[PDB]
């Protein structure tokens, strides 16, 4: 399922969002 | 044809699509 990152706006699998926010911020 | 595992979500998918599947920081 895809979610939008609340910061950079990229669409990505929900299972990545936490990890993404942790790495990019 | 080749499956590789996603290092973030541990799902299997074709190697051709793993690049698209992961997102980078902008
Ligand atoms: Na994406
Ligand atoms: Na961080
Ligand atoms: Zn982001
Ligand atoms: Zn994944």
């Amino acid at each position: 399922f895809q979610v939008q990152c609340p910061v950079c706006q990229q669409m990505m699998p929900a299972a990545h969002i936490n990890s993404h926010l942790d790495r990019c911020l």
